[PDB]
């Protein structure tokens, strides 16, 4: 049995052909450069014309993202994004959902292809009854050399989870995919069934999706080969433990609670799983995000709070000159400490990013201390990637994106929105992009930041006087981006020149004395 027999099966059936909302197909990729163009091509060939194709590359080390970026330049139907650390297909999926604009959401993996009528037929079945919330069709495993069918538990094709399509409102009503490495398509399907009722999912029993069979893929811990055209598929022990867990959770949790249990972005495991099942950063100390904001940027601050609010344990928000506290701030509740300054005479401006740091050190409380600015668009993977990078240096250094190397025309600037191919030590980090572990510092007085408006310089001096390196970390182009939206260096100079030495002369002693720091310099 071959892919041709599957196509013959579809051509004998009129299911879904008699009838246009925008459909978003979400694709994730991890080191699939050999396959991804054929995958995308099968989607561009859909008979259903009103599509967009959303690609999220999960930090591939091959040139997968180069290829996807090229294709996006050949057609406006394809939009591509890259995560700056490996977080797993469900994190990448959820990121793609946030980027998507369609009213109806389908999926396709970057190593597969599908039938040119998959979206048309599934959409028409989905929309046949207004009570239907989702649809799915059948898949087959295909040997990529011969395109012969690999039967799964004695069936040429069977209903799957990758073939699900559903109304966009599902994610706002029941939350997002659980951010594991595997098994969460099964959980999400059962979450839909639990919340909406299993009859509100329609099955289209046609072989319209073709799963490539390849070594070391996610599902191969389930596979027993019987012969060249037959496998048995059975949950592994860790997969079964996860299923037993989420099945109990579905029975123990009110269905209107799913939305809160499975928020996205996130940094902590929603369900307890072993390390093989999660790539989340799962910090073992709290995460503290600190931000200052002026009222001209209230629209930017809304977007920032919305993307960051579930990437931390607690906000410190210094509102400088806002008249009233925005609803999106008050809705944080006691998750935020809001300092509201009304008199510009009392304002400390950007020094407000470091109010909490003094409090934590005074209380001997540790944490990941994050400083942000209200004119930057932060990505969904931001905090997970930053903590992973701190951990890569055993939390011994400060990291950031916006970096400056001194010897003002001779300064080298590593703008946070431009690419950087490897980590590099620098002299000053922009404090809208900094992350570090609090307990690097055993004493700190914010009053030492005498003048406002120069927090990057003062923070750099705090690092230098404590023999702490500042690392400008690698990232793709536009991982972060600016949204300034239309919103006298005499003290800086005096402070810079009075606090020599700079350049590589302040860096090289630190770099030379620790084997994990050696590649940070030419
Ligand atoms: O860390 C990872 C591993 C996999 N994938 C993607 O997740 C999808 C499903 O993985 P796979 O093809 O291995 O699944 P299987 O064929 O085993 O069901 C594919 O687009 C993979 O490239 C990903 O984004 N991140
Ligand atoms: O009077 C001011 C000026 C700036 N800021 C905040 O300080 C940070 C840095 O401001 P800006 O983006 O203007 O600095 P730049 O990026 O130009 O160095 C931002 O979060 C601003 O909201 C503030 O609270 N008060
Ligand atoms: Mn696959
Ligand atoms: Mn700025
Ligand atoms: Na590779
Ligand atoms: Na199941
Ligand atoms: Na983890």
């Amino acid at each position: 049995t071959s892919i041709t027999d599957l196509y013959n099966e579809v051509a004998k059936s009129d299911l879904g052909l008699v009838k246009n909302p925008l459909v978003s197909i979400i694709m994730t990729s991890h080191n699939t450069a050999q396959f991804i163009e054929a995958s995308i091509n099968s989607l561009l060939l859909q008979t259903y014309k009103n599509i967009e194709i959303i690609i999220v590359d999960d930090d591939s080390s091959d040139n997968t993202f180069e290829i996807a970026s090229r294709i996006a330049n050949t057609t406006s139907k394809v939009r591509v994004f890259r995560l700056n650390s490996n977080l797993g297909t469900y994190f990448a999926k959820n990121t793609g959902i946030l980027k998507s604009k369609g009213d109806i959401i389908f999926f396709q993996d970057s190593d597969d292809v599908c039938h040119h009528e998959r979206i048309e037929r599934c959409v028409n079945i989905l929309l046949a009854n207004k009570e239907t919330i989702a649809v799915r069709c059948a898949y087959s495993r295909l040997a990529p050399e011969t395109q012969h069918i690999i039967k799964v538990n004695n069936m040429d094709y069977r209903l799957g989870f990758i073939t699900l399509g559903m109304h966009r409102k599902v994610f706002q009503e029941i939350g997002f995919f659980n951010c594991t490495t595997k098994g969460s398509d099964d959980e999400f399907f059962h979450r839909i069934a639990k919340y909406y009722g299993k009859e509100k999912i329609k099955n289209l029993l046609l072989p319209l999706y073709y799963n490539t069979m390849r070594e070391n893929s996610l599902f191969t811990d389930m596979v027993e080969w019987i012969d060249n055209h037959n496998i048995i598929q059975k949950m592994s022990d860790t997969r079964q433990h996860y299923a037993t867990l989420f099945q109990a959770m579905h029975n123990e949790t009110a269905s209107h609670d799913f939305k809160n249990l499975f928020q996205f972005p996130r940094i902590y495991d929603a369900l307890p799983v072993p390390q093989e099942m999660s790539k989340l950063s799962n910090p073992k100390i709290p995460v503290y995000i600190n931000i200052c904001s002026i009222p001209s940027r209230i629209a930017q601050l809304r977007r920032i709070i919305g993307i960051l609010k579930n990437q931390c344990d607690h906000f410190h928000i210094y509102l400088d000159g806002y008249v009233e506290i925005p609803d999106f701030i008050k809705n944080l509740g006691n998750k935020a400490t809001v300092v509201h300054c009304k008199d510009k005479d009392n304002s400390i401006r950007d020094n407000g990013k470091f109010i909490l740091l003094e409090e934590l050190i005074e209380k001997n409380q540790d944490g990941y201390y994050i400083t942000c600015d209200d004119d930057i668009i932060y990505p969904s993977d931001y905090i997970n990637t930053m903590i992973k990078k701190l951990n890569e240096y055993d939390d011994k250094a400060v990291i950031g994106l916006h970096g400056i190397l001194f010897p003002s025309a001779d300064r080298l600037v590593y703008s946070f929105y431009k690419p950087l191919e490897k980590d590099k030590a620098v002299n000053v980090l922009g404090t809208g992009t900094v992350s570090f572990r609090v307990s690097l510092f055993n004493q700190f007085s914010l009053s030492d930041f005498t003048h406002s408006g120069m927090a990057d310089i003062y923070f750099s001096l705090l690092c230098k006087k404590n023999n702490i390196l500042q690392i400008c970390i690698s990232r793709p182009a536009n991982w972060l981006t600016e949204d300034n939206r239309d919103s006298n260096d005499e003290q800086q100079t005096q402070l810079i020149m009075e606090n020599g030495p700079w350049g590589y002369s302040s860096i090289y002693p630190l770099v030379k004395n620790h084997p994990k720091f050696t590649d940070l310099i030419p």
